[PDB]
């Protein structure tokens, strides 16, 4: 990590009144936390009501994981707004336990967006089909999210389709359900030492050396792609995480192109998955390189 987020300070201007919330269905829950839809009356000047999304921790939760939301609210707090980055509009911290609040996102996780509009896709009507127009700028909003959070010295540690959110306009926004996910139950985490870690994302060095920099977040971006070009499949399909995939990954084994990837996009994968982590693309320079095939296209 290159920032300390219990340094970091906390804004009192975030501090929204919890009994003007109206809280819905649960939109995602883990072991000891959990992301659920609200109603905020009140959090518009103008007094209508606005759908809200609130992570929050259940009374399973212990002090590291009330110290890891309060820290994960300075950091929100911290970043800003930016476009493709979910926006937190308040929080709670005063009389009772913290509640974060963001935007809502409409369409939730872009992982199960694809898997709905997998049947439906079109390389190239009412019917809002997905197409390669939308995959190349969803390429390029997470790159873009991405280049905002390396210029604010923020390691994400968890880039995959299942922490990015689909909202309005097609828009993408980053986020990190953390704690309201349920890593123990999801195949996509593998126990390696006394963690369940994503492994399929990580980068050989986070793997073999627990080291989680700007360019293993870009090993992360690669796989990414790999997922969103392959419309939600799981990576290195039909490869169970074991002694032999660890060693495969060490020796160069790397993903073939999805099935519905351009070269170029590809080129990008080949090269966020350089053993070298000092070869692989900035997230500035594959923000750069995807504008060009937009354009070109
Ligand atoms: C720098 C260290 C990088 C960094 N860290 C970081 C830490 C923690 C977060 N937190 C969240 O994103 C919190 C959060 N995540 C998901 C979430 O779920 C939502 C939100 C909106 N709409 C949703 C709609 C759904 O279905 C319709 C389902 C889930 C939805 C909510 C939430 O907080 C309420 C983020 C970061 C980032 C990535 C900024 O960077």
């Amino acid at each position: 990590s290159y920032i300390d987020p219990t340094q970091l300070p906390y804004d009192h201007k975030w501090e929204f009144p919890r009994n003007r919330l109206s809280f819905g269905k649960t939109l995602g829950a883990g072991a000891f936390g959990k992301v659920v839809e609200a109603t905020a009356q009140g959090l518009i000047k103008s007094d209508a009501a606005m759908t809200v999304a609130v992570k929050m921790l259940k009374p399973s939760a212990h002090s590291t994981e009330r110290e890891a939301l309060m820290s994960e609210l300075k950091v929100l707090s911290y970043l800003g707004n930016h476009e493709n980055i979910v926006n937190l509009l308040g929080a709670c911290t005063h009389g009772g336990p913290t509640l974060v609040i963001t935007e809502y996102c409409c369409y939730g996780d872009l992982l199960n967006f694809l898997r709905r509009k997998r049947d439906e896709f079109v390389p190239y009507l009412y019917k809002d089909f997905l197409t390669l127009e939308h995959l190349l700028s969803f390429s390029y909003q997470v790159a873009k999210g991405m280049a905002f959070l390396a210029s604010k010295n923020c390691i994400h540690r968890d880039l995959a389709a299942r922490n990015i959110l689909l909202t309005h306009g097609n828009i993408t926004k980053i986020c990190d359900f953390g704690l309201a996910r349920d890593i123990k139950n999801d195949s996509n985490y593998v126990d390696k030492g006394n963690a369940r870690l994503p492994v399929k994302w990580m980068a050989p060095e986070s793997i073999f050396n627990s080291v989680y920099t700007f360019e293993s977040d870009v090993w992360s971006y690669g796989i990414f792609l790999w997922e969103l070009f392959s419309l939600g499949s799981s990576p290195y399909p039909g490869m169970p995480v074991d002694s032999k995939f660890y060693k495969m990954i060490k020796e160069g084994f790397r993903m073939s192109s999805p099935e519905y990837a351009p070269a170029e996009m590809y080129d990008i994968m080949k090269t966020c998955w350089d053993a070298d982590p000092d070869k692989r693309p900035t997230f500035k320079q594959i923000v750069q390189d995807i504008e060009k095939q937009i354009s070109e296209s």
